[PDB]
C-alpha cells in the first residue's frame, strides 16, 4: 500500500471547502483564565507573562505550560499545548494563541491503541508529514500586531543569541517580502479568522535537528490553523496548504486514507525503512474525528506514528557526541557495536578539527558528522540500525 504519496498539491481541492469559524466568548475565556490562575497558585500549570515588543498598545500575553503527562488526566480546563491569553486595550480577555491539543504516539495511551483508534475514530484520515524543527505560532492581536511565538515563549532572548520565536519571525519576514505582503496584512487575516497559524521552523543554518533542511528546503512548514477558543477546532489540511500558498509558507505533505486498516498497513510498511517517496521521514501526524461514545458527537483528534529507526540511533549519536565533548559518560542504550565505532570515529574527527566541538554544541555539524561516519562505513543509516 505504498501507492499513496505525500502531496503538497491539495490547495486546488480547497476551492470546494470552507474554513471553520467560531468567535471567542469573553465569559468562557475569563472562566478558562480563572481556572488556569487557580491551578497556577498551588495538574500543575506555569504562567509566564511577556511584553509584545511590536504592540503600539503595550499588549502583554500570558503563556500557560503543563507537564506533558498531565494531559492524560481528565477534566483539564483545556488540552491546548501552547496557549497564550491576553487582555485587549479595551480590557476584553482573549485567547491570543492556541496550539493543537496534546497528542500521543500509538500505544502511549489507552486512546492510541489500534483497537481504541479502530473503535472510536472516523476518517477520512489525514496523514501529515511530521517535519523535524521547532513549533512556531502566529496570530493577530486586537490592536493589529502580528504575534510570533515559540511553544511557550515570544520576544528575543537577552543575549546576542536569537530566540526560536525571533528566528521564526525573520523567516516570516523573508517569505512575506517574496510574495509582496506585510505582517500587518497577515495579522488582520488571522484575526479575521480568529486563528493561530501553526508552523515548523526547519533551517540547518539556524539549528540542526535530525532530518536535514538545506537552504532550498529551509523555512516555516505550515502544518496547522487552529481556532482561538478553549475547544480544539483545526482546519482541514487542503485549506492549510491553500493558506500556505497565499502567505508564502512551505507546505506540509498530506495523504488522505479512508480506511483505518489501510492507515495501519501504510505506516507499518514505511516503519521498515524510515523513508517515503525518496525522502527520510521521522513520522506522521494522523488527524481525524473522535467520539467518547464508540458509535456520539465527534471532535478533531490527532495521534502520531513515529518511525523509531534510524532516527533513535541518530539522536543517540548526537547525545553521545555532546557527552564526549562535555566529559559526561555517553549513554549507549541501543546499537551498541556501531555506536562504539561511531564514538571512536567522532573522537578522531574532534582531534583533527578542534573547532568542531564548539560547533557541535551549537547544533552545527551534527548531521555532517553522522553522514561522514556512514560514508566511512559505506553504509546507509537504516543498514547501521539493522546490525543490532
Ligand atoms: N504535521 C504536523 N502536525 C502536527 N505537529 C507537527 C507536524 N509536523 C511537525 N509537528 C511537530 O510535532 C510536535 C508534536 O510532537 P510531540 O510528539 O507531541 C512532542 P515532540 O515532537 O517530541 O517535540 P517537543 O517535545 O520538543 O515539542 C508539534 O509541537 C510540532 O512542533
Ligand atoms: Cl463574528
Ligand atoms: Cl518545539
Ligand atoms: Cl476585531
Amino acid at each position: 500500500a505504498s501507492r499513496y504519496k505525500a502531496s503538497t498539491d491539495y490547495a486546488k481541492d480547497a476551492e470546494g471547502l470552507t474554513a471553520p469559524y467560531v468567535s471567542q466568548d469573553p465569559q468562557e475565556t475569563a472562566a478558562l483564565v480563572r481556572a488556569l490562575d487557580d491551578a497556577a497558585k498551588k495538574f500543575s500549570v506555569k504562567k509566564t507573562r511577556y511584553a509584545v515588543a511590536s504592540s503600539p498598545t503595550g499588549a502583554e500575553v500570558d503563556s500557560w505550560r503543563f507537564n506533558d503527562w498531565d494531559y492524560k488526566k481528565p477534566d483539564l480546563p483545556t488540552y491546548a499545548r501552547g496557549l497564550f491569553t491576553t487582555r485587549t486595550q479595551h480590557g476584553v480577555p482573549e485567547i491570543a494563541v492556541r496550539g493543537y491539543d496534546k497528542f500521543f504516539n500509538i500505544d502511549e495511551t489507552r486512546d492510541t491503541a489500534w483497537s481504541a483508534i479502530r473503535e472510536r475514530t472516523k476518517g477520512p484520515y489525514e496523514l501529515t508529514l511530521k517535519e523535524n524543527g521547532c513549533i512556531i505560532f502566529i496570530s493577530g492581536l486586537e490592536d493589529g500586531t502580528l504575534l510570533v511565538c515559540s511553544k511557550h515563549s515570544t520576544g528575543d532572548r537577552s543575549d546576542v543569541a536569537l530566540s526560536h520565536s525571533s528566528a521564526g519571525e525573520k523567516h516570516l519576514e523573508a517569505q512575506l517580502e517574496r510574495i509582496g505582503k506585510t505582517k500587518e496584512e497577515l495579522a488582520r487575516e488571522l484575526r479575521k479568522r480568529n486563528a493561530t497559524a501553526v508552523a515548523e521552523l526547519c533551517d540547518d543554518s539556524f539549528e540542526e535537528h535530525i532530518l536535514a533542511y538545506g537552504p532550498d528546503k529551509a523555512g516555516l512548514y505550515l502544518h496547522g490553523i487552529n481556532l482561538n477558543i478553549p475547544e480544539f477546532i483545526t482546519y482541514p489540511s487542503p485549506l492549510v496548504q491553500k493558506f500556505a500558498e497565499d502567505w508564502g509558507f512551505r507546505k506540509t505533505g498530506l495523504i488522505i486514507i479512508d480506511n483505518i486498516d489501510d492507515v495501519k498497513a501504510f505506516l507499518e510498511e514505511v516503519a521498515e525503512t524510515g523513508a517515503h517517496d525518496g525522502r527520510d521521514v521521522e513520522g506522521f501526524v494522523i488527524r481525524c474525528k473522535k467520539s467518547t461514545n464508540p458509535g456520539g458527537p465527534y471532535h478533531d483528534w490527532f495521534f502520531k506514528y513515529k518511525f523509531e529507526e534510524p532516527y533513535l540511533m541518530y539522536r543517540q549519536w548526537r547525545e553521545c557526541t555532546k557527552a564526549l565533548i562535555s566529559g559526561k559518560q555517553p549513554k549507549i542504550k541501543k546499537h551498541v557495536k556501531i555506536t562504539e565505532e561511531y564514538l571512536l570515529y567522532a573522537r578522531k574527527r574532534l582531534a583533527a578539527d578542534p573547532k568542531l566541538a564548539k560547533l557541535y554544541n551549537q547544533n552545527h555539524g551534527i548531521i555532517k558528522l553522522r553522514n561522514d561516519f556512514l560514508e566511512y562505513k559505506n553504509m546507509k543509516g537504516t543498514d547501521a540500525a539493522n546490525l543490532e
